[PDB]
């Protein structure tokens, strides 16, 4: 929704009482003087030409123009008043023959046409009085025209919301376009399916594609025809339930029509990944809201969102008696610190590096926030294992929550599924005659018109009920967009992961209202991924939370961590968090008990395994793998396995699809070990351990040669998330001169050497590397 139609044509004041709409340019402009030394009427008078006025309807006259009582002269610089008050032209109507000017310094007497706050110009597109005579001067043989008339790089601060639209708005588009040809550029041709169907009877399609990075993810949607000719032309729409992983290379997914699907028929399927424009629309309508609407973000979060001095500010509040919350651990003190502080401010940020708890940190604070009795607390990340994750913890604390999410993952399960609203729905025993018709629902896809119409209209009185009534709502960022979340405000918005979050994207939820937002995450950690390079090397890929770290804003960081092993963190600390983080265990905590396996430095849970075999290509895609290397990676996986360690506790981190598919297909072929357990070691890039851990993370680097990589191999970034995902033991699997390509990693591999971990031979028998960087 615009601005209002009464809208000052120039900064976009609409207080009724400030408005004044000029007659012959049949435009509104506001009693304020803003950026310059005169009102934002009387500087358009003056140079559009103009002298007749009307007020407005709900204004202190009413609607009238303003004319002399005496003899109907509309002019503004003519007019004024004598004392029970008359307006009269100063001559010669003033003259005794048949006081006070109508316009005095430079705008409207303020008793006729009130002069807004400081606070509503402030927060005004500030308009300068050379872009006025520019403006002014096209609507001339123009009047339709307005300021907009390479992309312009990102900023520290901001006049406006509306530069910040500016700025950020044909970012997001640059973006937009960019992603809808790379989707359309990916459409795969001479496809073979597996038919299927699932336990809720709904039908499934298996199939497989080149080996591909870039990533797919479950709930995005394709589009599947069939183009052979053991039958006809046929369209299905479905969504990805399976993704390349331990359980083999087939993607499949759940058709939203059961109607009609080809199951007798398997060769020649052409399969298309649907582009769709809604997490764009968002954001551009974010910053719109933004720009347009001062009541969707508090007076001090605006200001200090765009960079501007302000006072600081305490939030009233009760301070909880315990900072613990019921259900969660003990806090440290620097956790209390954390809550405490974050309670009684409008804005924060929290740095939660590596293992310091900050998804508990994140739950306690939405947990204290939620008993202030503001209606729900949302929580937002940018990714759905981060929601998931943070779902869960809050949920420990005994609240209501809600977690939501599109339509298109509903046929998604994870550990809080049980709680997104679709499936509290379902359960609402409270409504009958929507389960009934749920039901009726369940066995086509579909409804005839007088009964989809029927249940839209429960499904929404379900949806508010149980929306208005949780205690906390948790969803994507971009799902804060969300129309079913729209029509609600949020006063208390904790943002987790904000630092993965692109500026736009973080917006969204916060312009649902506003007044207390909290921003959590870690800018060592992983940032934005932006895809268009010119939106890249604009300024897209700066999460909200660096920016406001670039422009002086304190992170309160949380201090101990009670994951790694004290050998672990040692670089990671060093490097990204200038060796501050304090180590909540000892090297004696995180001595796995009866692991007999021999570290080749007994006293430092890891090393760097140096192999220098050929990378390649894989035959069916782009990806890289390295056989020499996947060989190796088995052979540890194994020993630490026989050693003593739990599938579950180990993992495998890699940047290349070629090679984690290589690695499932390898271990199940040849490893000694009963097929299963190696089904349960988790093969992955960065992405999917982050807010996670393990026992044990072995990384497998692929490349031999002198090359860009990508994930963890050319990302300082990702690398951070790479060392400290491991409780007990790190294993690095590589090429060193490969590697050395590059300040960190030549770092990694110098520390590793000093520390005597860099190694090579038979596992069952390792020597000291004895090359050096
Ligand atoms: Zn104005
Ligand atoms: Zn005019
Ligand atoms: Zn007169």
């Amino acid at each position: 929704k615009d601005l209002p139609i009464h809208a000052c044509s120039y900064c976009g004041i609409h207080d009724p009482a400030c408005v004044v709409y000029c007659n012959t340019s049949k435009k509104w402009f506001c009693n304020g003087r803003g950026n310059t030394s005169g009102s934002h009427i009387v500087n358009h008078l003056v140079r559009a030409k103009c002298k007749e006025v009307t007020l407005h309807k709900d204004g202190p006259l009413g609607e009238t123009v303003l004319e002399c009582y005496n003899c109907g002269c509309r002019n503004v610089f003519l007019l004024g008043f004598i004392p029970v008050v008359v307006l009269l032209c100063r001559q010669p109507c003033a003259s005794q023959s048949s006081w006070q000017p109508l316009i005095q310094d430079r705008c409207f007497l303020s008793w006729l046409v009130k002069i807004p706050s400081e606070q509503e110009q402030l927060r005004a597109r500030q308009i300068t009085a050379q872009q006025i005579n520019k403006l002014e001067e096209l609507w001339k043989e123009n009047p339709s025209a307005t300021l907009e008339d390479e992309p312009q790089h990102v900023l520290l601060r901001y006049e406006d919301a509306y530069q910040y639209q500016n700025i950020f708005g044909p970012l997001v588009k640059l973006e937009a376009d960019y992603d809808k040809k790379l989707k359309e550029s990916q459409t795969q041709d001479n496809i073979t399916v597996r038919w299927d169907l699932g336990l809720n009877k709904k039908r499934i399609a298996y199939f497989t594609l080149p080996k591909t990075d870039s990533r797919l993810m479950q709930g995005d949607e394709i589009c599947l025809r069939y183009k052979g000719d053991l039958a006809p032309l046929w369209k299905g729409i479905g969504h990805v339930i399976k993704v390349p992983d331990n359980y083999g290379d087939e993607i499949a997914i759940e058709l939203r029509s059961s109607v009609g699907a080809p199951v007798e028929v398997t060769h020649n399927f052409q399969v298309d990944f649907v582009w769709k424009s809604t997490s764009f629309d968002r954001m551009q309508s974010a910053l719109k809201t933004f720009a347009v609407d001062e009541t969707s973000v508090s007076g001090y979060i605006y200001h200090k969102l765009l960079g501007h001095e302000v006072e600081d500010v305490i939030i009233k509040c009760q301070l909880p008696k315990r900072f613990t919350a019921q259900g969660l651990p003990d806090l440290n003190h620097s956790q209390v610190y954390a809550v405490k502080t974050v309670l009684q401010r409008p804005l924060s940020l929290i740095q939660g590096p590596p293992g310091t708890g900050k998804t508990v940190t994140s739950a306690t604070i939405v947990y204290h926030l939620a008993r202030q009795g503001n209606g729900p607390v949302l929580v937002c990340a940018p990714s759905n294992i981060a929601v998931d994750q943070l779902t869960e913890k809050i949920h420990q604390t005994g609240l209501k929550v809600v977690r939501l999410c599109a339509k298109s993952r509903e046929a998604i399960d994870s550990p809080v599924s049980f709680l997104a609203l679709h499936n509290q729905i379902r359960n609402m025993d409270s409504m009958p005659e929507l389960q009934k018709l749920q039901q009726l629902k369940d066995e086509t896809g579909e409804l005839s018109s007088a009964d989809e119409k029927r249940y839209r209209a429960l499904k929404r009185t379900a949806e508010r009920e149980l929306l208005m009534n949780a205690d906390v709502i948790c969803c994507t960022c971009v799902g804060a967009g969300d129309p079913r979340l729209a029509k609600m405000q949020f006063r208390s918005i904790l943002i987790d992961e904000s630092t993965q979050a692109t500026e736009p994207e973080c917006m969204v939820p916060v312009v649902l209202g506003a007044k207390q937002l909290i921003l959590v995450g870690d800018h060592c950690q992983l940032g934005p991924v932006v895809m268009c390079k010119k939106a890249a090397k604009a300024g897209l890929s700066q999460s909200l939370f660096e920016r406001l770290v670039v422009l002086g804003i304190r992170p309160i960081r949380l201090q101990v961590q009670y994951r790694m092993h004290p050998a672990l963190s040692a670089f990671p600390s060093n490097i990204f968090y200038e060796g501050s983080l304090q180590n909540g265990v000892t090297a004696a905590d995180r001595v796995k008990k009866g692991f007999d396996f021999q570290w080749p430095q007994p006293d430092k849970p890891m090393f760097f395994y140096v192999t220098q075999g050929q990378e390649e290509i894989a035959s069916s895609g782009t990806s890289y793998l390295n056989r020499t290397e996947a060989a190796n990676v088995e052979k540890i996986t194994t020993k630490l396995l026989k050693a003593g360690a739990k599938p579950d506790q180990i993992g495998i981190i890699t940047p290349y699809e070629g090679q984690r598919s290589y690695l499932v297909q390898y271990m199940q072929f040849s490893g000694s070990l009963h097929t299963k357990l190696y089904q349960e070691v988790e093969i992955a890039s960065v992405d999917a351990f982050q807010g996670r851990e393990k026992d044990f993370i072995i990384l497998s680097c692929v490349r031999a040669n002198e090359h860009q990589g990508i994930g963890f191999l050319n990302d300082p970034r990702r690398l951070n998330v790479a060392l400290t995902r491991a409780r007990y033991g790190v294993i690095i699997v590589g090429n060193p001169k490969a590697l050395s390509k590059q300040p960190l990693w030549n770092h990694l591999l110098n520390y590793y050497k000093e520390q005597k971990v860099l190694v090579e031979g038979p596992l069952n028998n390792l020597r000291e590397s004895l090359m050096q960087f």
